[PDB]
């Protein structure tokens, strides 16, 4: 059993934290199952974090492995293997100049922004915005309501692909969460460990992850998805509840 | 005679060239006729063009005097005096954050952009958008369109004021293009040259500018505003058959 969780409003608190988490997480590490984080947040944010390798960044543009990983696969960053599986950021605001120049109104994504503009926009610390603008393989846009529909088609034709993370739309292409999660499952060096997947979440961006576990469990603030199941409270005590009822009995 | 001149569209090209114009200065020069910028521009790009205090910088923010200026005026900065008639850029920011809380909604300007996003936005190099970039009075706003009436009124309610450009809205405190000719005509070391003032401008928003002085000449593209004189054809050629028929006949 591998549970692939989202971070921000599922295991992350309203302050990027963990709340009732702790208890759960901790819980799942006693009993040796593996946690991988699957989020829309760079490798710096993550690194920020604490979190160790295995983990997915960016809406699943770069797999991080353990440099020792006993299944050989990427490429070495140092610390790191890397498996990059989307377009690189630079490729992608090269292709948005062209989306915008199609739609002919500003596209500004976190590119575009400086990081005093991107903490006063997110309610982040300044280092906290450096962090997030440290993008390798996706796009963090800020868009116009009204104008989203047509920009939305604007990726569209020049190629891109789009998601939504729960306040902003993001642009890449390959990115995809649930992509990313096969690929790591295939890469898993037990292959029984690896045949049963749980996945936690909460946005648009993690209904590719829905479809790629065994077990899927929305923790988001609305209705579930497609046939996803539910958990009393919201984020991180919906996680809570997720490992109680639905996990630890499921370890047998 | 004091010639007051706006910059682009009406003494520049559509290529930031003086055209016809240039001959039509050097006339004036000849026959010692100051001619003085009046321009949305900031300080950094009047001296790029190369032009000499005095000039008006950002919509009238700002008054630069040479430092030697024979009517004591202003701060001295370096080989300049300066006379503020705007609240600083850092006020009108700060009042911009006061404005996007209320209007809870992000109202973004070119002091939360990079110079190539700036650069992108304007289609101007990145060293001219780093020149456009360095504001002492007004911010230049990218506003979503659907969104710009509960902006503005936000932008009010803070105390600040608004234009809108042809392509941007700005907002700045206290720069009007009307009160800094006023000002500068009070500060003119000959009072009888003083008293006779020509503007030539090629836009609406140059009204200000056509009520302080006593000749008004549009040289925009269809009609002018009503009580300003109008050529045969737009730009540099206009501002070039202003100076032949308007002006150099009155030097005699
Ligand atoms: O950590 V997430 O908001 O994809
Ligand atoms: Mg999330
Ligand atoms: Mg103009």
């Amino acid at each position: 059993m591998i549970v692939f969780t989202d971070l921000d409003g599922t295991l992350l608190d309203e302050r990027g934290e963990l709340g009732p988490a702790r208890e759960a997480l901790e819980r799942l590490r006693a009993l040796g199952v593996p946690v991988v984080p699957v989020t829309a947040k760079t490798r710096k944010e993550v690194e920020a974090l604490g979190l160790e390798p295995p983990f997915i960044v960016e809406n699943g543009g770069g797999l991080y492995l353990p440099r020792d990983w006993p299944v050989r696969a990427g490429r070495p960053k140092g610390g790191y293997r890397v498996v990059s599986l989307a377009w690189p950021y630079r490729k992608v605001r090269a292709r948005l100049r062209e989306a915008e120049a199609l739609a002919g109104r500003p596209i500004l994504g976190y590119g575009d922004l400086t990081a005093e503009a991107v903490a006063r926009l997110t309610g982040l610390s300044r280092e906290a915005a450096r962090r997030a603008k440290a993008r390798e393989y996706d796009e963090t846009l800020v868009l116009c309501p009204e104008e989203v529909e047509a920009v939305l088609e604007a990726l569209e034709a020049v190629g891109l692909e789009w998601t939504h993370g729960g306040r902003f739309y993001h642009a890449a292409k390959g990115a995809d969460k649930g992509r990313a999660v096969a690929r790591l499952r295939a890469l898993w060096p037990d292959p029984e460990e690896a045949r049963f997947a749980v996945g936690l979440g909460d946005s648009l961006n993690d209904l590719p992850l829905f479809r790629a576990v065994d077990l899927a469990v929305y923790v988001g603030r609305g209705d579930p998805p497609e046939g996803v199941l539910a958990t009393p409270a919201p984020g991180p005590e919906g996680f809570r509840y997720a490992v109680e009822r639905y996990l630890l009995p499921r370890l047998s």
